[PDB]
């Protein structure tokens, strides 16, 4: 099950799986849900990802995304070999969320591919929500007249979305992973509380999570290939980063280019070979942790328990288990 700010995630629970082969059956079956007591959706369609033939087509198209909107008590699970071409929207107030085992990949939008988004708004903010073992992957690509935004956001939350697990999921080939907190006025985002664990962040560009305001747990994590920067802190947000497996990385803890800079409490982290270091381009504060020393103490209790794998072997351990596919190995 969940471990850490999400723990009490259940999502449809023990409900008998509503077989769902597509995006709009997917859709269809949570439109004409109650909106409570529990909804689980089994996604069986296969995506054949080869029919992308080029990569920079998709961010003309519009996106195609499944809203789950004030909406609680839902689990959304893919089947083994299950891969889709849509990404799904938690917002609003949507509470007791699992999403898990989704292939979601090259997504058509730009700007509005996002994979998996959670979100408030003035109806409410999300909460009690599981993100797992899912594999994310778009393209590295920065394609003609797309601007910055050939794809969105992997793994994204803003707004107030609070008491969430993000664990086991395999993001690569990714430009922007992990957004949480939108802007500098998301003043909202101070509620935010985030475990990230046991995911693997490989060949991608940054936001490895990009966290602005509240409190969040990073630990057990494997950084790979991060080229621009990896855990951002920003905006008086205190990451607790914990024993997590660093190699090959550019920033693999900064806080950069907001307004006010955030804090970091580091404990026993693997660092690899490959670290490099940058200063960014901009007149705004900024913190680089070349000496890997911690900047504040995380403020309070987790208020849960967590078993950490040794830091060494969190590559190995993450690469066994991360992702879809893996029969939800922990």
């Amino acid at each position: 099950g969940p471990v850490g700010y999400g723990a009490a995630t259940t999502g449809g629970g023990n409900k008998v799986p509503v077989n769902v082969a597509t995006f709009e059956a997917m859709q269809s079956a949570i439109d004409s849900y109650s909106g409570s007591g529990g909804l689980v959706l089994n996604y069986t369609g296969k995506f054949d990802f080869g029919t992308i033939k080029d990569v920079c087509a998709q961010w003309k198209l519009p996106a195609k995304t499944v809203q789950i909107k004030n909406k609680s008590d839902v689990t959304i699970k893919g089947a083994n070999g299950s891969a889709a071409n849509f990404g799904i929207r938690v917002v609003g107030n949507a509470h007791n969320v699992i999403i898990q085992n989704m292939t979601i990949g090259l997504l058509q939008g730009g700007e509005d591919a996002d994979s998996i988004s959670l979100e408030g708004n003035s109806s409410g903010e999300p909460s009690k929500i599981w993100v797992d073992h899912n594999t994310v992957f778009a393209s590295l690509t920065k394609c003609s007249g797309a601007g910055d935004a050939s794809f969105d956001g992997g793994i994204d939350m803003k707004k107030g979305v609070h008491h969430v697990t993000v664990s086991y999921n395999y993001v690569y080939n990714y430009q922007k992973v992990a957004l949480n907190g939108y802007s500098d006025s998301d003043t909202k985002n101070s509620a935010a509380r985030t475990t990230y664990h046991h995911n693997r962040f490989e060949n991608v560009e940054s936001r490895v999570p990009l966290q602005r305001f509240g409190l969040s747990h990073i630990y057990n994590n494997y950084f790979n290939n991060v080229t621009t920067s990896g855990i951002n802190v920003r905006m008086g947000g205190i990451a607790k980063i914990e024993s997590n497996y660093f190699e090959n990385i550019k920033n693999p803890v900064t806080s950069r280019d907001s307004s006010e800079i955030g804090y970091w409490d580091l404990i026993n982290n693997y660092v690899g070979s490959g670290i490099t270091w940058g200063t960014p381009d901009g007149s705004k504060p900024y913190a680089n942790a070349t000496n890997w020393i911690s900047t504040k103490v995380f403020p309070e209790s987790l208020g849960y328990i967590y078993t950490v794998t040794p830091a060494a072997q969190v590559k190995a351990k993450v690469i066994a288990t991360a992702g879809a596919g893996k029969n939800l190995a922990e």
